[PDB]
């Protein structure tokens, strides 16, 4: 399921994501926009062996569980398949353990590299948030 930019902005904002740990909602639609390009089931294989899942590309080494990463954790205690989910609740109740942990959104490299230091607001620009 490809989220519409604003359909997503809403959804995120629905799960109290909009500004969680000081990240303006525009900071999540953008990270998502690149991490996954808005595809709820965006799977990108990671070098080391790990796997980035769903909308906000949450690595399976650490957060989700996939059965294929010898010695990788599952803190959010969930099967990544549950991240690919069309409903993005999980991915978000999960993209908090990723932004609350300590490194902020610099976890999502695509945000750190493509968003961090830009017009994030210009990402919800149209969104009736």
């Amino acid at each position: 399921k490809v989220f519409g930019r604003c359909e997503l902005a809403a959804a995120m904002k629905r799960h109290g994501l909009d500004n969680y740990r000081g990240y303006s909602l525009g900071n999540w639609v953008c990270a998502a926009k690149f991490e996954s390009n808005f595809n709820t089931q965006a799977t990108n294989r990671n070098t080391d062996g790990s796997t980035d899942y769903g909308i906000l590309q949450i690595n399976s080494r650490w957060w989700c569980n996939d059965g294929r990463t010898p010695g990788s954790r599952n803190l959010c205690n969930i099967p990544c398949s549950a991240l690919l989910s069309s409903d993005i609740t999980a991915s978000v109740n999960c993209a908090k353990k990723i932004v609350s942990d300590g490194n902020g959104m610099n976890a999502w490299v695509a945000w750190r590299n493509r968003c961090k230091g830009t017009d994030v607001q210009a990402w919800i620009r149209g969104c009736r948030l």
